């Protein structure tokens, strides 16, 4: 196998974007689930469809892919995702990440990840906010890394490292952020588990991941994160707990859509309040 | 990557199917392993080769893949596959699942599944025989999950749950049915992990499977599971025994095929029995 | 899928090899890592560049592929690889042991394999050298193991036990050969664990193996293993511990391929004498 696309077609697909706007962002922010509205207070904001733009990951109704939108937040140039690539969709993970290394190629020198996960930590409360302090990044163990193939010296090195990945100095700048909101609930911290999905884990299963030490199970952003290492950029992201995972067998409820939507509506003032404020942190470049 | 299978192949195979019997099955079984004689007690039989069959899996000697024998077991309409298809062969998971879909369609409301299995549990013995109270899908962790791809939602959602997989209420119809048998062994109950196979497991690796809490391991089974669950099937299943999996380095005994299908072989009559008994516990549908 | 080679394949490289050389290897040797230099103390050594033999796995500049080196090492009639296939790079796991199977049509009737690996062990060292007893074949568990696909009884059955995969006689040997070399630190031994890689583990990685009961970690030679087992080869093979996996998040330090491959530098000359006298240990034939 190989990555399906060329270092040309990476650069053709960022020199088209660069010419389509005058916008030039330092942050890129990928918008997790039940966060997409966090576009609604951009500044100057220039939206484009995936289906628009070369070499995007398409989506058999070309729009429901979603849009990338250029503009302000808070002080900070922007670029955010609003609609995000899945593996269990059928995409490989060279599709997934493909907007990583266009971002980067744009001048962007930080990626901001968010998304809605399933609670493991038995403290966590649906509502509850985890800082992403590390990752188990499962279906890379069996071969299923962004990375596979041939590597790019233009992006990376072969065998980056991941111990890393998630910057300390914003993990701290974000407990601080969380104070003056003057939040009830404590900002949580955690390890995030990538499994590949669709469905949702059996009992078993859920004690098998709370057992490897994960806090929060969900079906994205390892893969970005990994190839946001590999080129260079800075990396923050977290959770947002929309559900506990059923534990034991006696309990008759069960995960759900719905229920993951609902709680993303929730706690959807608080998110785009938390991340528009966090902007102003994120070091300036140079 | 995508399901090979269009809605429209589904529908023309169950057509197809409900053309040439007239046979209107409710339950599904697929036998295990050392069950196929299953087929020798249904009455009324009506045998079709996967070979003659629109859309089903292929096997390079096309009768070596097997067959649907559809008929009446103790007073239920059942369709029994008699060979199935395994991950390890080199089936995409579209296809081992293909057949769930098509028993759906033909009307089926539930699905038995049964299989043999290494046993992890140290309390287990060969001969043994264990309901699956839940699962771990190994492989769907890393991406194999037959639900990959964009989702039908004539077939169900795009996040089916899998936490209430096997039927709380026909294991405990079993554990009836075991008693009237006047069995010896108590029967067993447990958690199945599902690994691709097709060689056998190290001690390194048993040892992995018994602290995630499996009790029993085979290479089959939690991908039609998943497929049943996602299109709205009753799930009940068990698995036989064979063997008990090596666990320390001293032993100088190894897993075996020839093993494995000798525990079959003597546990075919009370398997037959078990499994046709249990048939008259199935609810009637409506 | 398909193993994309046929036996004819197998038996027509292996057919040329036997054809424009002499040299009837009984031993075969993966040179893992900073090992490469073994190929040096062959004598009567016939050098031959993958991109020449038929069906060999092509890199895309065809000689950094490698090189089989055919000769005798302190007694034994060998042929080692230099340079060998990793998932990583691309390579379906049928191509990465494709020259296994090679070897045994060549009458080849052990394999040694070597690598590098991360330890796990918090007792290792940087230097250490691992002797391989057991290993946890991750890949394999999801559907990735080389054997995957229709089963040729020419080479083997179709499910081959691993229990007993790493020849108990030979640890024993070489914990002899040692001693024998005088030795300040001691021969380590014990599991290795394989991951596809390519990025390095986090911290939540690294603790996932620890529990797994791994020592070590690396991202080869379990494929190879499978594929030698299964045709009846005898095989033997050891890790040197480069580095130390990172285990908390105090430490600033990061696993690198630099320090890698010096610790394979250091390594040399004692991995190169270790081998080859082990040679002498290896049964002869009949
Ligand atoms: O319980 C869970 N298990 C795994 N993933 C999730 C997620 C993340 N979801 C998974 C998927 C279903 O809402 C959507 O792509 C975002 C929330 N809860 C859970
Ligand atoms: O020890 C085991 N490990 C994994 N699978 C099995 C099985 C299930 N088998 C696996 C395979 C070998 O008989 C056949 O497809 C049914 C029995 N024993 C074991
Ligand atoms: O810390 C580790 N984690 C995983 N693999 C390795 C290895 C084996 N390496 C992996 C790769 C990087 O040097 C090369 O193919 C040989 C050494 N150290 C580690």
């Amino acid at each position: 196998m190989e990555n399906g696309y060329t270092y040309e077609d990476y650069k053709n697909t960022a020199e088209w974007l660069l010419s389509h706007t005058k916008h030039r962002p330092q942050v890129a922010i990928i918008c997790g689930s039940g966060l997409g509205g966090l576009t609604d207070k951009l500044t100057q904001a220039q939206i484009f469809d995936y289906s628009e733009i070369p070499n995007f990951p398409r989506s058999t109704v070309p729009g429901h892919a979603g849009r990338l939108v250029f503009g302000f937040l808070n002080g900070r140039a922007c670029v955010m995702m609003q609609g995000r690539f899945h593996m269990y969709e059928g995409y490989p993970l060279w599709k997934v990440t493909f907007p990583v290394r266009v971002f980067h190629l744009l001048g962007v020198d930080t990626l901001v990840v968010t998304n809605a996960a399933g609670g493991l930590n038995p403290k966590f409360e649906v509502g509850d906010i985890m800082l992403i302090r590390d990752h188990i990044n499962l279906p890379g163990f069996s071969g299923q890394n962004p990375l596979r193939g041939p590597n790019d010296e233009r992006f990376g090195d072969r065998f980056p490292a991941m111990s890393d990945a998630y910057d300390r100095t914003m993990r701290q700048r974000a407990l601080s952020t969380w104070k003056q909101m003057g939040e009830q609930r404590e900002l949580q911290e955690g390890t995030y588990v990538m499994v590949a999905g669709p469905s949702f884990e059996t009992v078993a299963e859920c004690r098998v991941l709370q057992k490897l030490g994960a806090d929060a199970v969900g079906m994205s952003t390892v893969p970005e994160v990994i190839v946001a290492r590999h080129c260079g950029l800075r990396v923050f992201g977290f959770s947002l707990i929309t559900n506990k995972v059923i534990m034991d067998y006696e309990s008759l409820e069960k995960a759900n859509h719905e229920e993951v939507l609902a709680a993303g509506k929730q706690a959807a003032q608080k998110l785009e309040q938390f991340v528009s404020i966090l902007m102003a942190s994120i070091p300036l470049p140079d």
